[PDB]
């Protein structure tokens, strides 16, 4: 709830020292960390710490534990995303009302009466892929626009508890007009959909054959993982979390998985961190393997027009400005690409302009600085209670210790 952008986490934290700390005080139970250049000659992958299984037996954490990606789901179904508009199936600016009319007759919500019941607007314009993909929809999480959460709960839902669907999950108006505004929200889980209706298979069948598969990756799978050979492996199937929902890494406050049924783009994924660093990398390196380069390339783009890009600095300044921030600093100029958030401008020794970055929950964070040449990724497996001002300074030790390592590294050569 607060920025901490920069402090001892920043200037002297080291992950060594920091997780091991965290681990002995009993507020995390370890960490998976994986950083890699583009051609694999710096490479750090540690895990430390332990994991619980469900019968109670303790174990080591290891480098191949399964992980609960939570929002870094987000940059995966992003490439499908991509992936699609590369066959021609989808374009990043046309009209998606055809393959998704749940999107095309939603409403943008004004206010409300006295009467309290709402007001709205017919949307200016269809919604889009690229407005999916950047969180410029008007789509957004209830629990960050108040509007959506009193609409929400006004038109109750009946609580005929039945897994439900992307679409029939969230039903809720805009918040902005499509294109003109910038929230957090299920736009990915839309655009995962969207994928799964104009392929005609699932978004997991998709991912395996177009991004898995060529990566090698085989140790994967949306919620719920039913593969007995990852339900041995996954961290958050333990006695704090026997449902295996991801608690420990969303935090307090729910869980994202816990009523739907089919892949959630949004927040879905299992995966060790040896495998999503692959994708880190192989789009660092942009080697052609799950995208042409010049797609790639325009990932790391600022994608919001003006009027979405001062809402989103208006929203990185907001009383969830941290959230958002993702360590990044309060006077860093920053834009939204296609993945994640876009550093516009360069900080010295840290990000390099054009870095994208994102999370998930409060636990994970990502990173691709194509112009330092490095990327990684750092996954805290947290106890519960989740102390969420402690994961953001355990966050941000990975975030600026790795640039380290990375120095000294460089200077050893």
């Amino acid at each position: 709830h607060h920025h901490h952008h920069h402090g001892m986490a920043s200037e002297l934290a080291l992950m060594d020292t920091t997780f091991q700390a965290a681990i002995d005080t009993g507020k995390i139970n370890g960490a998976v960390v994986c950083a890699t250049d583009a051609q694999g000659h710096f490479v750090y992958n540690k895990a430390t710490g332990e994991r619980t299984l469900l019968s109670g037996e303790k174990q080591p954490q290891q480098l191949d534990d399964v992980l609960y990606l939570a929002s870094a789901t987000k940059l995966i179904t992003t490439i499908a995303a991509l992936q699609c508009v590369e066959d021609g199936l989808l374009s990043l600016d046309g009209d998606l009302s055809s393959i998704a009319p749940e999107l095309a007759a939603k409403y943008v919500l004004t206010g409300f009466t006295d009467d309290e019941s709402p007001l709205d607007d017919p949307p200016a314009r269809p919604i889009t892929l690229k407005m999916l993909l950047t969180h410029s929809s008007g789509t957004s999480y209830h629990f960050l626009d108040p509007s959506i959460a009193k609409w929400r709960a006004q038109y109750a839902n009946p609580e005929n508890e039945k897994p439900r669907l992307v679409e029939e999950m969230f039903t809720y108006p805009l918040s902005f007009q499509p294109g003109t505004g910038w929230m957090y929200g299920p736009g990915l889980d839309w655009a995962g959909r969207v994928v799964e209706r104009v392929t005609g298979g699932t978004l997991m069948e998709f991912m395996q054959k177009r991004i898995f598969d060529p990566l090698g990756i085989t140790d994967s799978q949306f919620y719920p993982v039913t593969r007995e050979d990852l339900r041995a492996r996954l961290v958050d199937l333990n006695p704090s979390d026997p449902g295996a929902l991801g608690s420990a890494v969303i935090g307090g406050g729910g869980e994202m998985n816990l009523r739907g049924r089919g892949a959630f783009g949004g927040h879905g994924l299992f995966l060790t961190g040896l495998d999503f660093v692959k994708i880190l990398r192989s789009l660092l390196a942009n080697d052609g393997m799950l995208l042409k380069p010049a797609a790639v390339d325009n990932m790391f783009q600022q994608h919001l027009g003006p009027e979405a890009a001062a809402s989103h600095r208006a929203a990185l300044a907001s009383p969830l400005g941290p959230f958002f921030r993702v360590g990044t600093d309060p006077e860093t100029k920053v834009g939204y690409g296609l993945g994640g958030l876009l550093t516009l401008e360069d900080v010295d020794g840290w990000y390099g302009e054009r870095t994208l970055t994102w999370g998930g929950g409060l636990t994970l964070t990502w990173f691709i600085d194509r112009k330092n040449n490095l990327c990684g990724v750092g996954a805290i497996q947290a106890v519960l209670p989740v102390d969420g001002d402690l994961m953001a300074d355990l966050k941000q030790t990975f975030r600026h210790d790795i640039y380290r390592k990375y120095s000294a590294w460089k200077g050893q050569q």
